């Protein structure tokens, strides 16, 4: 028997902002945390906290998605069983509350691992998930974003459960502003995540085309893999060579198979929270660290 | 300045098959000789392929469960990792030719269905109708159930890589079911510091294992062939999950392999003056290249 580890991030901030942010990242971790106590799997686990990421409209996935360049809300998820590396993922989802437990939907009652556009709504009504009316999505904040840009990054989590096994699950509402049907990292496996029972699970936010371009998640695990480096080191050493082969920034956040984990990223900041045993970790900044008794 | 490399795939009557994946190779290659990038290689490999009615990619892709085609493709710059790629793409002649339009006109690099149908509109591309990307035999086929991809690599005079993957997926596949082939690190990847590589067969399997990014990595950890990174990545995915397929490879010097644990595939590769091809273990020609 393992001892059960929960990690979270969201993406990439008024004060009052930070604060809920902050408690959005232990509320969705703990949540997690509570799945793995109880005897659920791994992938249940993720699926949770991610699914608490979006229904938070302080997090660019599900509810607070940031908008297209049509004012419109398209959503991306992945999830991955790093058991028998089990996958599934949706991309271009519109109208959907959560697209994550769609994407594990896509893993668990489909031969595929990867649906988009109209192919996945149908799939989401055969599975009886209703759609929603767009502008439920939409935020004010969002909508002054959008103008501004005119003249956030994603969310995810990873675990290792009591039986040995890790999962990641990402999801994301994407870039402002982008093109009508841009795929970004989050719903590419090897991109925007990763799990496997022999190595670790990986959840990544950034610069999506940087994330893809390096396929970041399965490199911060090659880097584990071959030996001699820690989960740190692991993580500098796959973020570090974003940074300098592309100059993309981005964050992420790993959990070994053996149950070390960390959170790390090279832009200015990553909202991100952990559990493990009785003590809840989380921050947002270099500097602001925090560590507390779970309850 | 280095001697350049042009490998192309096909999948998983015989003889159109096999002149296919040489015409395709030659017409590649005969870019690179010409000076032409290792990007503009690739494309217009494939685009031969996508155009050639015998290999399930643009015209002579398999069917959806709806009867209809949906198209992926990808293709990637070894030199900026520049990229670029399209999924559930209909009514298209050319779905390489999209992805590379994503990769050099747009800060992305992944565009799906009806907003890829509106980029394709702002670059000038027309839309053709559908059936005239269906053949009788895909009908037919599309019945029963009631093929792969194709793939080129390159290594140019500069000594640049880049890899192209086309696909029409697979027959009754669900509606807007996206596979390996426009996934970077699993349809392919390249990158000068390595080598290039595509892939094809069960494109679940290619994607959970990154087929394409950890054939190269078994490359880049020196003291090891083409052929024995091709063999292990593709070895790998065989054990883990009973997955089968193929891989073209081309190290950043010059050697280059097609690997398989499918009962075939198609392919074909250009290097001095020399034409090699083959679709089983056995029937491999090499003639002069004219
Ligand atoms: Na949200
Ligand atoms: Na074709």
């Amino acid at each position: 028997h393992m001892e059960p580890v929960l990690v979270v991030h969201g993406g990439g901030i008024s004060c009052e902002r930070r604060q809920r942010v902050r408690q959005g990242v232990i509320r969705a971790a703990s949540l997690g945390h509570g799945v793995l106590r109880a005897g659920g799997s791994a992938v249940d686990a993720v699926e949770a906290a991610v699914a608490a990421l979006e229904d938070d409209a302080e997090f660019n996935a599900g509810h607070g998605s940031v908008l297209t360049e049509n004012g419109d809300v398209e959503m991306d998820a992945s999830i991955m069983d790093g058991r028998d590396l089990g996958a599934g993922a949706v991309s271009a989802v519109r109208c959907i509350a959560n697209p994550i437990k769609l994407a594990r939907l896509v893993m668990d009652k489909t031969p595929h691992c990867f649906l988009t556009g109209q192919g996945a709504a149908k799939f989401a009504a055969d599975m009886g998930i209703s759609e929603i009316p767009g502008e439920q999505l939409v935020t004010e904040r969002n909508r002054k974003r959008l103008e501004k840009e005119r003249q956030l990054g994603t969310v995810g989590a990873v675990a290792l459960d009591c039986k040995g096994n890790v999962a990641y699950a990402t999801s994301t509402g994407g870039i402002v502003n982008k093109m009508t049907g841009r795929v970004g990292d989050s719903p590419c496996i090897g991109s925007g995540g990763y799990a496997d029972n022999s190595i670790g699970a990986v959840s990544t936010t950034g610069h999506g085309e940087s994330i893809l371009k390096v396929n970041l998640a399965r490199l911060a695990l090659f880097h584990l893999e071959q030996g001699g480096k820690t989960v740190d080191e692991a993580a500098d050493l796959a973020l570090g060579y974003m940074k300098s082969r592309l100059k993309g920034l981005g964050g992420l956040i790993l959990v070994s198979r053996t149950g070390e984990w960390v959170a790390k990223w090279t832009s200015t900041s990553m909202p991100w929270a952990a559990v493990k045993g009785g003590k809840v970790h989380a921050g947002i900044d270099l500097n602001d660290t925090t560590v507390t008794d779970l309850c």
